[PDB]
């Protein structure tokens, strides 16, 4: 016996929610959700499948739904329920400032050390929680973290997430479109994936944030990456980064998976640094930087149903 998964999957009527506008094209809407028979309005993102004629695509979105229903943490994405219309709709908490990669590209000039290190802690907390839940994300990247507020981010995209069995050390994949430049060496060579492969990608995610959304190994093709890593080459020290911050990124990219840090240790190291941010990141102008009815609106984070 593993522990039973008593996550609740909530089925919503299409009449419970109003699509307000498009955010993306699968097509994502900003909208509002009124839970049946409750006087509350919840800002949501409603992901509606396009063709909805593809049995493959329907297995995909429901796998996402399975994983997102089974996680409850402040630093991971919050599913509110699904709607089984012609086109299946996922309803999640609206994350109004979009993905963190776009956010740090758009706002390079306004982002101070305190925000960057707090983001590093929050993502470390999200990933430590997933580890507690024996869940390997397999696609952590700056693009797959969302911004509820500039003070508050959550890990997203559980489309590749795999739920390690009671006796299963690694997860074993076979083909697809894969993020080579974020992947542990053991993942590119032997399709091996663990919490420790997730630490490698946390390292690349941190490097994306510390370079204000630069592309890892830009101009180096996917075919070369495994060879570069075997030859011991790693991503360069970002300009803002003290050796303290960069040495943490470097340890996440050790070839011995068990030599990399644990998510619980990254939480600790980034917290120590977050208490004195200007000791650990050096940024030009750091001290200066600052980042009908709405009556019954509540954020999804204050909308709890019984457990
Ligand atoms: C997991 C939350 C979510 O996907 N919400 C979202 C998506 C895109 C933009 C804004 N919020």
């Amino acid at each position: 016996g593993e522990a039973p998964n008593q996550a609740l999957l909530r089925i919503l009527k299409e009449t419970e929610f109003k699509k307000i506008k498009v955010l993306g094209s699968g097509t994502v809407y900003k909208g509002l959700w009124i839970p049946e028979g409750e006087k509350v309005k919840i800002p949501v993102a409603i992901k509606e499948l396009r063709e909805a004629t593809s049995p493959k695509a329907n297995k995909e979105i429901l796998d996402e739904a399975y994983v997102m229903a089974s996680v409850d943490n402040p630093h991971v994405c919050r599913l509110l329920g699904i709607c089984l219309t012609s086109t299946v709709q996922l309803i999640m908490q609206l994350m109004p400032f979009g993905c963190l990669l776009d956010y740090v590209r758009e706002h390079k000039d306004n982002i101070g050390s305190q925000y960057l290190l707090n983001w590093c802690v929050q993502i470390a907390k999200g990933m430590n929680y997933l580890e507690d839940r024996r869940l390997v994300h397999r696609d952590l990247a700056a693009r797959n973290v969302l911004v509820k507020t500039p003070q508050h981010v959550k890990i997203t995209d559980f489309g590749r997430a795999k739920l390690l069995g009671a006796a299963a050390a690694e997860y074993h994949a076979e083909g697809g479109k894969v993020p080579i430049k974020w992947m542990a060496l053991e993942s590119i060579l032997h399709r091996i994936y663990t919490h420790q492969s997730d630490v490698w990608s946390y390292g690349v995610t941190v490097w994306e944030l510390m370079t204000f959304g630069s592309k890892p190994y830009d101009g180096i093709p996917a075919s070369e990456i495994s060879s570069i890593l075997e030859k011991g080459e790693r991503l360069p020290q970002p300009p803002i980064c003290t050796i303290d911050v960069y040495m943490i990124m470097v340890k996440c990219w050790m070839i011995d998976a068990d030599s990399r840090p644990k998510f619980r240790e990254l939480i600790i190291e980034f917290s120590k640094m977050a208490r004195d941010p200007q000791r650990y990141l050096v940024i030009q102008g750091d001290e200066r930087m600052h980042l009908e009815d709405m009556d019954d609106v509540v954020d999804a984070d204050e909308y709890l149903i019984p457990q």
